[PDB]
């Protein structure tokens, strides 16, 4: 593609990061987080939640975004520490929190009184500083606003002659504004909008998520330092006032379809599988929404399938299901010509859709179950499995998770409620599996490495802001793995495609009888036990290895009994994973296909492990399993 294009993503990127980030910076410094971190130099979170009141919860996420900022670091005992950056706070104009609430549209077509030219100014003079990030944060403050506003009334589409329609005074300004960001240009004649204007102008929609939490962010004072439930709590109307969800609906399906194409090549395969009468009957879509994915599926297996060549003799039934009527009313209008189903239900009952279904005579086992980009948004269910969530608590999971009363649920709470979540799903799961699309949440410290490339820092901040509950992608890809669902490897699909970072990733799931889970301390006496590849490892060196990465090592159980453990070791930056010890138990059925499962499930989790550039070791270990006897195994 064209050169400009690797500077053009970036502003685009940054301008969603500073929407987010000025709020949380500016409230921040007006309630005294960065005076409080230099009259005492580290405090613990519970620390600066006690001195200044604060809500631990969402505190914990800002936190977090001023440390992918570089505004501030945590020590080893968890202590936060202000940087050089953190100055930064004092060249924000906290005035500019009146961008969340100015009306855009009414100032276009010139109906306001006050217009914006100081900030116009502003970001002519760059905002005062020299760091070109932090201009380009405030910019996307008015740009965002503006811009999304300029689209909506088609004042960009004609790119010739722009602006015309408006006032002098607000021609000027406009005209001002696009010409010092380079988005236009004048030579002769008119005015016209150069590529770097058309870029902003094309890829305008993809703001607008981030965009309609502007009620919520404009509150971040109260989630922050107040009442939380004041920014969320809804009418007897039951709208929501956090957020803007009719921009939220159309932005985001924009972007969710791009992803409904991955599915393609796993419905084409799920539907020339032979025999015709075997594949599934029915495609049932957990949160359907208006039933567009459910609608493409349906068509490529028409177009596209072995399945579509037979529909008269084997048809297939697509039913949405939403826990919301007014869904259902658009996708049975969607799915017309379309036989279909669409049901009342939700994303934590999975034994009430399943008791749903047989009450309309569907055989459970003739389902292909679906969803996509839902089970983050569930309803926070605490976990019952209080033994098991106490093994968790000594894991070292980043997971940040706000609560209703914007208190922080604990990362090994907020991981036990999701193994919890996918068990009760994985119970209904049939033979055919379940296909899930979901977005997720990164480390500050890979956010922090790929500020320029990636969408987090705004993405992760506003979805834990509003009490939905992303993971990392390991974490998820862990969490289906201790209830038995494995993502299939010829289905799978994350993006970013090529960075070291998973925010999204495309699942076909099927259940098997066994289940991978973290290998801990407890673990050691039967893991002495196995049969090894290396020599035989003491104990030493197993608590060497889980005490620097305690969710690094993976090991595969079947009926509570140890088949296999795949140890590994992070290296240089972290960027590095590395196989590190392979163990084997001989005595269990099937234990080498098991054991090459477990190979092939530490690839794929080590693919999606934030930061990893690389794996070694796949090769040399390939072999050790593949030629067993060859290989000369210990203890077997
Ligand atoms: N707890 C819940 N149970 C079932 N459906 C839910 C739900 N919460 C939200 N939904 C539904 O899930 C949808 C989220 S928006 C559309 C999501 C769709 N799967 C897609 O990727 O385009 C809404 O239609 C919403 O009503
Ligand atoms: C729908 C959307 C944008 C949100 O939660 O606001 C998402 O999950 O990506
Ligand atoms: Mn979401």
């Amino acid at each position: 593609n064209l050169y400009f294009q690797s500077n053009a993503l970036d502003k685009i990127n940054r301008y969603a990061h500073g929407f987010v980030a000025v709020p949380v910076i500016c409230a921040c410094s007006e309630a005294g987080v960065f005076e409080l971190l230099s009259q005492k130099k580290s405090l613990k979170l519970e620390e600066i939640v006690e001195h200044l009141a604060a809500n631990s919860g969402h505190l914990m996420v800002a936190m977090r975004l001023l440390e992918s900022l570089s505004f501030l670091y945590r020590s080893q005992a968890e202590e936060y520490i202000l940087t050089e950056q953190s100055q930064q706070h004092q060249i924000i104009p906290k005035a500019l929190m009146s961008l969340y609430k100015y009306p855009f549209e009414l100032y276009l077509k010139g109906e306001v009184e006050t217009g914006i030219s100081n900030w116009i100014n502003c970001s002519s003079r760059r905002w005062d500083t020299e760091n070109s990030l932090l201009s380009d944060l405030l910019d996307g403050v008015l740009l965002i606003p503006l811009l999304l506003e300029l689209k909506k009334q088609n004042l960009l589409d004609e790119s010739k002659k722009i602006f015309n329609t408006l006032t002098n005074s607000l021609k000027q300004e406009l005209s001002t504004l696009f010409i010092n960001l380079g988005w236009a240009e004048e030579k002769t004649e008119g005015l016209y909008l150069t590529d770097i204007g058309r870029f902003m102008r094309d890829r305008s929609l993809n703001l607008g998520t981030t965009a309609s939490y502007a009620p919520m962010l404009l509150q971040m004072k109260e989630l922050l330092f107040g009442n939380p439930q004041r920014v969320f709590q809804r009418n007897k109307t039951e709208k929501e006032r956090h957020v803007n969800r009719t921009l939220n609906v159309v932005a985001s399906g924009f972007q969710h379809e791009k992803f409904f194409a991955d599915t393609d090549k796993i419905i084409i395969s799920i539907f020339n599988q032979q025999p015709i009468e075997e594949q599934p009957i029915y495609i049932v879509d957990m949160g359907c929404g208006d039933g567009t994915l459910l609608k493409r599926i349906y068509k490529i297996i028409k177009q596209f399938s072995a399945r579509g060549k037979v529909l008269t003799e084997y048809p297939i039934i697509m039913v949405g299901v939403d826990y919301n009527q007014e869904a259902l009313d658009v996708t049975d209008k969607n799915l017309v010509d379309i036989p279909h189903l669409v049901i009342p239900g939700d994303i934590g009952a999975p034994e009430k859709l399943l008791e749903q279904l047989k009450a309309q005579g569907i055989e459970p086992e003739k389902v292909l179950h679906i969803r996509s980009f839902l089970d983050h948004d569930r309803p926070f269910i605490a976990p019952k499995n209080t033994e098991i969530a106490q093994a968790r608590s000594q894991l070292d999971y980043q997971v940040v998770d706000v609560d209703r009363e914007g208190k922080l649920i604990p990362p090994h709470i907020a991981v036990q409620s999701l193994v919890e979540h996918l068990e009760r799903w994985s119970s209904i799961i049939t033979r055919h599996g379940l296909l899930l699309l979901e977005v997720h949440s990164l480390t500050p410290a890979v956010v922090k490495k790929y500020i320029d490339e990636s969408e987090s820092l705004h993405f992760d901040a506003y979805h834990a802001f509003s009490m939905q509950h992303l993971v990392e992608a390991d974490v998820f890809l862990m969490a289906a793995a201790e209830v038995g669902l494995f993502s299939r490897k010829e289905a799978f699909r994350k993006y970013p495609k090529t960075l070291p970072l998973t925010r999204i990733t495309v699942n076909h799931f099927e259940k098997r009888k066994y289940q991978i889970r973290y290998a801990t301390v407890n673990d050691i006496p039967n893991l002495l036990k196995c049969a090894t590849f290396n020599p035989p490892v003491n104990e030493p060196f197993f608590q060497v290895l889980l005490k620097q990465t305690p969710t690094a090592h993976l090991l595969l159980e079947y009926q509570g009994e140890l088949v296999a453990a795949i140890f590994t070791e992070t290296k240089n930056s972290n960027e590095v994973l590395g196989i590190r010890e392979f163990l084997v138990r001989t005595s269990v059925e099937n234990w080498q296909v098991l054991a090459k499962d477990l190979l092939e499930f530490v690839e794929q989790w080590g693919v999606v492990k934030p930061g990893i550039k690389e794996i070694e070791g796949l090769l040399k270990y390939h072999e050790a399993i593949s030629n067993f006897q060859k290989s000369k195994w210990y203890q077997s």
